[PDB]
């Protein structure tokens, strides 16, 4: 579970979204 929540949020900034750790990895949450 190499989740990096600060990097996850900063990746979703490029789409304008929020970022969450899904269990093992990061995903952006739909707006």
């Amino acid at each position: 579970a190499f989740c990096n929540l600060r990097r996850c949020e900063l990746s979703c900034r490029s789409l304008g979204l929020l970022g969450k750790c899904i269990g093992e990895k990061c995903k952006c949450v739909p707006y």
